[PDB]
RNA sequence: UUGAAAAGCCAGUGGCGCGAAGCUACCGUGCGCUGGAUUAUGACUGAACGCCUCUAAGUCAGAAUCCGGGCUAGAAGCGA
């Protein structure tokens, strides 16, 4: 019914520098740089500075927006929160090999930017997956048959994990019985 | 049949054997192709709805599919 004003605000930690211009949000922190283009959202992004204290706040509001339009405010706020978390602490995804008979052989290429799977269900085909920008994959030593994906962008790390998972789908078999694959087992922060 | 021999001719291709050349047969030989976008589907982040959610905004993989490329033609189209 076109609510007059829907508004939400988030606090910005002092250790992160943020810039907003034409719905283009730049996020800066010790771990690096992250960028996002929110031009597709018909919202008003404002950065509020408290002169006495100096803490930052990001306010996103929609004027005369419907429920569908208003649903994007929290989405944008969560995206900005994810950017802050990635630039301060980083993101760490953990994947585990599951197999019944044929152990899965993983070969990390140079730079920890690609992986090779060779013995999935005793298959002679070699599966190739390339890590996305800013995401590295390493073989865990303390945990048996575990892959660790680290990066600054949550979306890129999660998409790399999804690519690894989907590259090892079982076919022409009852997947309930044939449970072999590589699956995400834990989502966390590097720091 | 030309007197004979030799050498030809006539029987609309006299008939038979072999027959080069050209034509020609899966009856012979050679060749027949790869970038993008996506369907179904499976997913990422993510609200609505403090949780959840492939979906609402945004995003990914994806086919004997579509488009392009390649191949054939080349317009009251055109260049040097
Ligand atoms: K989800």
């Amino acid at each position: 019914m076109k609510t007059i004003l829907s508004s939400e605000t988030m606090d910005i930690p002092d250790g992160v520098n943020i810039k907003v211009k034409a719905k283009q949000i730049e996020v800066e922190g010790p771990r690096g740089k992250l960028t996002r283009n929110f031009k597709h959202l018909n919202l008003d992004f404002q950065l509020i500075k408290d002169e006495e204290t100096g803490k930052k706040k990001l306010k996103i509001d929609a004027w005369f927006g419907s429920r569908k339009t208003t649903a994007a405010i929290r989405t944008a706020l969560s995206h900005v929160e994810n950017l802050i978390t990635g630039v301060t602490k980083g993101y760490r995804y953990k994947m585990r090999f599951v197999y019944a008979h044929f152990p899965i052989n993983a070969s990390i290429s140079g730079g920890n930017k690609a992986i090779e799977i060779r013995n999935f269900l005793g298959e002679k085909r070699v599966r190739k997956v390339d890590m996305l920008e800013g995401v590295t994959v390493v073989r865990s030593e303390k945990v048996k048959d575990e892959l660790v994906l680290d990066g600054n962008d949550i979306e890129l790390v999660s998409r790399s994990a999804a690519l690894i998972n989907q590259k090892c789908h079982v076919k022409n078999k009852d997947i309930r019985k044939f449970l072999d694959g590589i699956y995400v087992s834990e989502k966390g922060r590097i720091v």
